[PDB]
């Protein structure tokens, strides 16, 4: 007798449970702490809210919580992130979790509402993880009082963290926060491999396209556009690189990719003159990797190769100007999460019509929309960092300090390098891989402790 | 005519080598660009600068840009094997004092950098320092102690020599400040990684012509070097295996593709015959070690290696591989220059046709400039470019000029900052053709940063 | 209107199978410019083809270029799990009778290939064959002689079945002409390559989400599938190993930067447990088995691979694996449809929590069209054009018409013209936006070719 | 004293003998060939005039002919792809051999004819290894009473199997040949993997240039042609393909490379207007591949981007319109094989002009030119067939036959596919790779031996 969630379809629980058992053998460093912290319950007392894309690797990490200690009340940070059958295991195990496949703005919020409410009433929650910093909005901007109850906030993706940063600077950050982001088991393995494995694998599921010989323009050279173009460049696809930093642009070329910019010299003055027509007019695929707004403008919209798909993969929907195109263009569902957008008219479309684009996922994640996601093998590094972050602010106790403590311990900080090599071996253990032990004179030469760190705070691998 | 404060193996080849600095300048946008946005102002008119980089074409180009903004510099080579005969000579003939030659001895390496240290016998005016590796550095430090008095700072070029200062600093022993070069986003991840994926292959290539595709390759260190050493034998077919002692650079190996293996059983290193991975080592056909560490390439492991395997090390010293070892109990070989058979048989003579040897190239030292020519030239535009802003930045803070007080507040190890690495990179992206997006005001509002940049946090790893 | 002659999975699906052939269609050029040229020129008009191939969204469209060329048609899959559910809805709601359902069983596939051939309780008039595989050819051979009478020509698309028609053709029981569409360059270097290659990865993803990048993957055989299949994984980052019976084919692999490795010692298959290498497979994360051939990953195999390692088959025939000792031994737990959890630790029942299982894809049939999609439509392109022009061919010659003396010295497997794949591959390129230099009539001459071609002797490999 | 030479250093000899003894251990298939037929010398009494790149490679094939009973009188193909110290050690054994690194034409015509002619009389040839045609050539239109006792020619290059074809086709062959090129063992692994290793290979020795992330054309995608691509795509190029065969430009667009024409609508009409200058004006290096006439015509090399390479690694040097070049432009040497073409004029050059080219080995084989061509363990696949060949066609002993029967064998053929496969077992083995033995009942099942051939002869692999 228990209802205190609500997905999709409670009877997908037992496929989503055998997605779950299949996930845990892929997932060792995760695995690993459970068997580490089982015995010490280290979150015992813990009351976790967690925004996070609800899929079968969400899954592994709610539970690792859970055999901690913690409860939790959970939702998805995207409306079309969630696997049905994971949500259905969650809930058929007794906890609380509110998302599925599909939910509009409306149920979004409703779902990230549920996991703050518990009868009508304000749980007396102590933690927050949060995926992109729609959860971390609205605690400290419709439930303040709520936060002089938690201890800290654990922020899994570069957008959210950024969006702390902005209140620690602001001064408006009312508990202390962990970038989750920032570790290199995390941001160099679920940023960079995560979309090198997904995205192409979302483009697939949705269209079906060949992409090898095709052209591709690619919005972003960070971890992401890194990832994203190495997903195309391995398919045979031709892929072209644009980018604001010089850096980033630079390790593009190094790495075999052409720099191109979307507009004349670069500038981008909102024009149609400023468009490179000539470049968007042979582009077959394009992804944006941003994090930013508007990085893929109605004008170049307006000037794609007809046919060519448009998706992102970055956090947030407005790194495609998808406003423009529902005022102006009209729909036509191919499938879930597929629509051909007919560029000519908002009255009708011909069914025939050859002048159209091909829009996955909305313009939301497209790797989580269209497909699954990041593999388990590499959420088993983000999540250590996670539930190791969860601990790490927890066992410190912030919001049982006087004020004039409290000042000095707020801050957004990574987890200590002894914590990212730690997840590390026990990821390249699951590979079977071995890492070599340096000789105590070998240690000596290099000036590091045989038991690490290896690296200074300074290195970025 | 009239010059002889230099040694060059040939003199002669000058004509040859100024037809190639010629054509390294085209291909070193960001360095040229410094060149002509300091000419007219001599930012670096009065620095007297002691040089100890490897006397390539592309340290030519660096040479005549610190001269061209006004310095004067005495120089040589930070290894026997690395210089080019042509650079050298260009660089003599250029008025310039140089002391390097491809295949130095021992002690002779030891004579040029005294030569760059001692004008006319005597100390020279020397206040500023470039130096790759800490060799210069070493030997200020130690054996003219006072010269460092007057001295500015040092800019160092790479991972050992930054190591060396940031030791010096914590004991209390650096006595003027230094700007870590090779930290730079534009040095460390272009020259460290992508110079070696160019240069690894082409150097075992020159010295062996042996065909890489299908056969089995163990790289010692995933390291920035280790990345491109990786690459560089990945991309031509080679069945690459990775050794790491970092976690998190083992890490980076797995997901890009490499099997991660230790020489030792479980990892283990107890000095023992019975821990090497007689069956690991008895199937690699080449191992390159590229950790910076020492004995990486034990003795051991060099008995346990498949029959005809080649040897090499493309970290900074030679001391990865245990060369003494095969010194003291091998007899060698010499194919041609820098390419040596290592008879496992004895080391009395050898059979001409004896099956059991080892191909070691350089005699353990960087393979890259000892059986080619390093790194290109347009990959090292983006280091030495930071070399000369380094120079600049240090010689006009003047340290040796500060009160005690000043002096204490600055004697550090620093990087460049983030604007001047991002201007570095731009250049060098101009120089492929590509073009560089601007961000529209409420974008950069929208990210946090200025249209100008920088772009990213300090944190950022990129 | 009344329309019953057909049995698919749901035939509400039509609609969504219509908006993905009207998207294909504009991936498959080479097929399109076939309809448009010859569309009134109807020269399939009288043609009666029985079709037996995969009924995805890119037969959909082959099935409306026959039928927009004059044909009429009963179709049904060559394969229980590849039928695309909205595809056959999409063409049985235009009124072409198809008997395909993704999840067929072995009766119910038997059943649809008789439900082709015959219409109303009787044998169709039939005088066309279109074929992926040969069950369709053997069906007539060995049940319906008869019908064979007025058959004019079989167009066999892939290697199993080229080699089944060459069977018949020694022991002189083909009683039709074929054409061996595979052979066309446009479809063997094109479909059997990079179709795997795209695909292959696809459907263990669809499958299994498996992170790929850094594990070991074993791929069996190295023809044209299974280098598509090696690329596919090994370009995901993948430690592939390869295994052949071919050392040409071997050498390849060495070439293109695998090792190649046999799941025997020495490669000696003595059917004993003894013989396995048990310490290779004991890494194997993932098995693919790509030859055409019977047993190829046989029992002992199967008890020796790494624990948790998935199993799949990209051959025509399920066969390859021996999923019968899987099914005699071992306790089969359905994760979803075509995936199963195969418990290694007895038949009558598992532990859910059970560690010592494998993972098959598609019961060992065809991974890529049963936990996929098969190849994209662009790929398809090629060889359906060229089933078109085979078809085209062997309806134009009436083989069936022939006095018997006439058929025998016609009764023959041959392949399309150099010129006709050629031109197949121009569309192909076009599509792309690519663009193909024309020789001058010098050049032309300097060669010894034609400036419109053929460019190649026969003998070329490409 | 024997003085029947001439090289270049005869002091070379040492150095050359050290690099013979490892390329033997890198031949496994010529070397297992030298010990199988060690004891029955098959080609006592063959007298084999040899022309082919003197390298070490070749080296290893003299001294396996000779092994086998062959005496054998040698020169080079090329006028730039000898290495001295091959040339010196085989001397230095006593065997008859004239080239050196760096020949004039009229050097390279008098190394041939000085393995032609034996005391000032034509030598009693029976055997005739070719590489190109230029020795078949002149024996025909220069010596054809010396055919009249020479058994058989065995070709080793597409250029070389053309020109037999040619002269078959209009009946002036004279003895039959063996088209060695079109072994799978040749073909498919010299033409191909051997460019893949040394096309980059001699353009980091000519120039030293970085190749990542620059523009490079390659005119052609046959054999040569996919390997050169991929020689400079695994470097980090972003490669473009010409193609006028449909067949392998797909190929190309599937392989992940952009197929295009140096012309408009790849139409050339002779004019500078039929030239796509926007594609030309962004290419760094240009390499032609095709065993064509002027495929790299003048009016492209005046389009070609300033400080762009280039070089010919087909057979012969006409592929590029070198001759317009020394009659307009200024060629500046840097090195030995390397030309700066200075554009702006023919009489003179700033030596800071930067409006050039470069032009490697001046448009000759580059691979041989610029390095040391296709390395030891590939070649060993060629050479094993050239020894099969040659043992083949001298027991034929055409040259006795009676006039019918000459017409009948008076043909050019390969070798038995058979013979392939063994020779690839040896080089299979050379990498340690362990081949598969079939099992009585899957011989049966694919309609197979054991033993194989495996394939049908129309196969392609
Ligand atoms: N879908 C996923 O699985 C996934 C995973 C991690 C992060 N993300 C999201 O992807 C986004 C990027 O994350 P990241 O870690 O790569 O961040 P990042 O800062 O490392 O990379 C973003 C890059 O975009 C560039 N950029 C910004 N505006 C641009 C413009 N107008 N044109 C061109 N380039 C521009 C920046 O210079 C920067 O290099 C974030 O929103 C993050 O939340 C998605
Ligand atoms: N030849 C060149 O062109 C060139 C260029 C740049 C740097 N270098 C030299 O290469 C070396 C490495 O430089 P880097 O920037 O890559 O440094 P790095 O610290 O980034 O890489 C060295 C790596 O070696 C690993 N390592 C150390 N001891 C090991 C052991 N016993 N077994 C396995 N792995 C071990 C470390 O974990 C580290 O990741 C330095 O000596 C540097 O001076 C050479
Ligand atoms: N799934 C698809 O999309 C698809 C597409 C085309 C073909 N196929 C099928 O795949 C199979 C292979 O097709 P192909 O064109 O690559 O044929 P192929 O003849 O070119 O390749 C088969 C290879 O397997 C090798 N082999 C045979 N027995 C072996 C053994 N015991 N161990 C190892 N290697 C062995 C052979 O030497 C040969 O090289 C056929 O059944 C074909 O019908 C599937
Ligand atoms: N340097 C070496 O090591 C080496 C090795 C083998 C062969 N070769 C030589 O290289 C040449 C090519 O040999 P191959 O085996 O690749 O021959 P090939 O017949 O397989 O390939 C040549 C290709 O060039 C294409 N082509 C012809 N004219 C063209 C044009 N105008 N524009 C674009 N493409 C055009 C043809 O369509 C063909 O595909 C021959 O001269 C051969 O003797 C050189
Ligand atoms: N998509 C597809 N349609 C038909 N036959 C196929 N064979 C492989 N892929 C196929
Ligand atoms: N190394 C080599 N020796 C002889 N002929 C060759 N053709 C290409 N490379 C060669
Ligand atoms: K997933
Ligand atoms: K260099
Ligand atoms: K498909
Ligand atoms: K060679």
């Amino acid at each position: 007798g228990f209802t205190d969630y609500k997905v999709a379809d409670i009877t997908l629980a037992a496929w989503g449970r055998r997605e779950l058992i299949i996930a845990e053998s892929e997932m060792p460093a995760l695995m690993g702490l459970r068997r580490k912290y089982a015995g010490q319950q280290p979150l015992k007392g813990a009351k976790i809210l967690g925004c996070i894309h609800m899929t079968i690797q969400t899954g592994v990490l709610i539970e690792t919580l859970v055999a901690l200690g913690a409860e939790v009340r959970w939702s998805s940070c995207n409306i079309f992130s969630t696997q049905d059958q994971a949500a259905a295991a969650i809930a058929a195990a007794g906890i609380p979790v509110f998302a599925w496949k599909g939910e509009t703005e409306e149920e979004y919020e409703w779902c990230i509402e549920q996991t703050i409410l518990k009868d009508g009433q304000p749980w007396d929650a102590n933690m927050v993880l949060d995926d992109g910093g729609d959860l971390t909005e609205i605690l400290h901007k419709k439930y303040p009082q709520m936060l002089e109850r938690i201890h800290g906030i654990t922020e899994e993706t570069t957008t959210g963290v950024h969006r702390l940063l902005d209140m620690l600077k602001n001064g408006t950050l009312k508990v202390p926060a962990i970038n989750v982001n920032d570790s290199v088991t995390k941001s160099k393995n679920d940023n960079k491999y995560g979309c090198r494995h997904s995205l192409n694998d979302a483009i697939k599921r949705g269209t079906d396209h060949l992409l090898s010989g095709k052209q591709a323009l690619v919005i972003g050279y960070g971890d992401v556009g890194k990832g994203s173009s190495q997903s195309l460049r391995q398919e045979g696809m031709i892929v072209k690189v644009a980018e604001v930093d010089p850096i980033c642009a630079m390790q593009a070329c190094m790495d075999g990719f052409e720099v191109v910019s979307p507009y004349k010299n670069g500038i981008n003055d909102g024009t149609e003159a400023s468009i490179d027509a000539a470049l968007l007019g042979k582009i077959d695929l394009i992804v944006t990797t941003t994090g930013n707004v508007n990085v893929c403008d109605a004008n170049m919209l307006k000037a794609l190769k007809k046919r060519a798909v448009v998706c992102n993969i970055g956090h947030f929907d407005n790194e495609i100007d998808t406003a423009f195109m529902r005022k102006n263009w009209a729909w036509e569902e191919v499938k879930p999460q597929v629509h051909k957008i007919h560029r000519t008219g908002k009255d009708g479309f011909d069914a025939h019509n050859d002048d159209y684009l091909i829009l996955l996922a909305e313009g939301r994640l497209v790797n989580l929309g269209n497909a699954t996601g990041h593999p388990s093998r590499i959420m088993d590094g983000s999540f250590a960092n996670q539930v190791l972050a969860q601990i790490h602010l927890f066992e410190q106790k912030y919001a049982d300090l006087p004020a004039a403590e409290k000042a000095k311990r707020l801050s957004v900080e990574v987890l200590p390098k002894k914590l990212d090599e730690e997840v590390a071996l026990e990821m390249v253990k699951g590979f079977g891989g071995v890492v070599t032990q340096l000789t105590p004179k070998q240690a000596e030469y290099i000036g590091v402790s045989v038991e690490g760190p290896f690296k200074p705070d300074t290195y970025r691998y």
